[PDB]
């Protein structure tokens, strides 16, 4: 196959799994969404408006929680809106994404 490509044993190619569960009107959940844009990762939005099941289903991974938004890198629970940016102004956000 034509091309420069990179050996180093990925067998199955995929990246971060990436996770945010949104209102989209949300001022913090757009706040979260902005900065993911910004790095130009790929990710996933589970825009959730005035769904209760999956605001329950959310929860239940969210330690409880039903506040928006909340993000989940690698099936690890970050948080929301504060959480992400203070990762992100202590230098940890990148190696999660991961650079």
């Amino acid at each position: 196959m034509r091309g420069s490509h990179h050996h180093h044993h990925h067998g199955s190619a995929v990246s971060a799994k990436i996770e945010i569960y949104t209102w989209s009107t949300c001022p913090f959940c757009m706040r979260a969404l902005a900065l993911l844009k910004r790095k130009g990762v790929e990710f996933q939005e589970y825009c959730i408006d005035g769904d209760n099941e999956a605001r329950e289903a959310m929860a239940a991974r969210a330690n409880g929680k039903r506040s928006l938004p909340q993000i989940f890198i690698d099936d690890q629970h970050i948080g929301g809106c504060d959480d992400i940016y203070i990762l992100d102004g202590a230098g940890k956000l990148d190696p999660l994404l991961h650079s």
